[PDB]
DNA sequence: CCGACGTCGCATCAGC
DNA sequence: GCTGATGCGA
DNA sequence: GTCGG
């Protein structure tokens, strides 16, 4: 991409700061810097030019010029060379080990994957599938592939109750050729803002979708989030499709339009998008949007019937899914 | 200068 | 058990 | 780390 090398790094600090120093107001405003520098149309010549960019301030326009002069970061080189932040680094990419506990493992002699490997018996749940699966959960998923998943799950899900709506999100609605895991919006009627007529309605599919193997393991689950792994079935002789993560979130159906504007992302767009809705008196999550009073508090929901009715509120021009990926 | 920075579900733990 | 942080994740 | 009041 045109400004690759800058985006990068600014990735990677990003994400020291979120695993080594646990600033997450850092690790967002390195994000920020780093979407709005990627979807700069031009080659970027100076930190000069990029501190015009909203994100970008002294900082990271004095990174860009060490690295536009030499192609490094010192800063970063350094952070390569310590022991400890490479440790913490890597444990933090098995899912469920974060920050803290990627440090607590350090100081417990525990930074390598064959130490993970000899020490089951010290993760929880979630992190002893993140383990298991950490070959796989780094491979990206194929839209073709994304397209066969898709129809797995519909499907089984119109076999439980054909009044269950499935949507997939992620980035596989805003158009992307592949993605990094599978994102399942889920709506029944029976499940609204004003009453829940029905139990078990996520229980239900997770079950079903168990039953016939694409579901394999749990990470966690409650009455409307569910995330876990799944994986396409494989043809004789062929070797089998890795295991991917599947989160699947269970929407008031008269809420599906704030349900799916958030699911879609991305998540900077989310940030960014929700950030402006405050600036304009608003407030968003994935059920309503609301306005603020003088007070600071949330008022009643805004009458919502389209993901661009979202839009208009905070008077932003409507935004299709594939201009969504910041 | 300096307070705010998006918002929330599930797992886990501490205190009572 | 309940409640309220905290961690980790979307 | 950046921004806006
Ligand atoms: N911090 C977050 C993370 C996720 N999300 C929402 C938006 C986003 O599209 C997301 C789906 O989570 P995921 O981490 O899978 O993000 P994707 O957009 O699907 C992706 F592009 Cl990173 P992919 O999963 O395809 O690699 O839920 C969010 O609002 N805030
Ligand atoms: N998961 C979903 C997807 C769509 N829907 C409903 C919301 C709208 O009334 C209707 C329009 O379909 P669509 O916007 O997906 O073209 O579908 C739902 O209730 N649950
Ligand atoms: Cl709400
Ligand atoms: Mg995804
Ligand atoms: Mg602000
Ligand atoms: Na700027
Ligand atoms: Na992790
Ligand atoms: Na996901």
């Amino acid at each position: 991409t045109l400004n690759g090398g800058i985006t990068d790094m600014l990735t990677e600090l990003a994400n020291f700061e979120k695993n080594v120093s646990q600033a997450i107001h850092k690790y967002n405003a390195y994000r920020k810097a780093a979407s709005v520098i990627a979807k700069y149309p031009h080659k970027i010549k100076s930190g000069a030019e990029a501190k015009k960019l909203p994100g970008v301030g002294t900082k990271i326009l004095e990174k860009i010029d060490e690295f536009l002069a030499t192609g490094k970061l010192r800063k970063l080189e350094k952070i390569r060379q310590d022991d400890t932040s490479s440790s913490i680094n890597f444990l933090t990419r098995v899912s469920g080990i974060g920050p803290s506990a990627a440090r607590k493992f350090v100081d417990e002699g525990i930074k390598t994957l064959e130490d993970l490997r000899k020490n089951e018996d010290k993760l929880n749940h979630h992190q002893r599938i993140g383990l298991k699966y950490f070959g796989d959960f780094e491979k990206r998923i194929p839209r073709e592939e994304m397209l066969q998943m898709q129809d797995i799950v519909l499907n089984e899900v119109k076999k439980v109750d054909s009044e269950y709506i499935a949507t997939v999100c992620g980035s596989f609605r805003r158009g992307a050729e592949s993605s990094g895991d599978m994102d399942v919006l889920l709506t029944h009627p029976s499940f609204t803002s004003e009453s829940t007529k029905q139990p078990k309605l996520l229980h239900q599919v997770v079950e079903q979708l168990q039953k016939v193997h694409f579901i394999t393991d749990t990470l966690s689950k409650g009455e409307t989030k569910f995330m876990g792994v799944c994986q396409l079935p494989s043809k004789n002789d062929e070797k089998e499709y890795p295991h991917r993560r599947i989160d699947i979130r269970l929407i008031p159906k008269d809420q599906y339009y704030c349900g799916v504007l958030y699911f879609t992302g991305s998540d900077i767009f989310n940030k960014n998008m929700r950030a402006h809705a405050l600036e304009k008196g608003f407030t968003i999550n994935e059920y309503t949007i609301r306005p603020l009073g003088v007070t600071g508090v949330a008022g009643e929901p805004l009458p919502v019937d389209s993901e661009k009715d979202i839009f208009d509120y905070i008077q932003w021009k409507y935004r299709e899914p594939k201009d969504r990926s910041e």
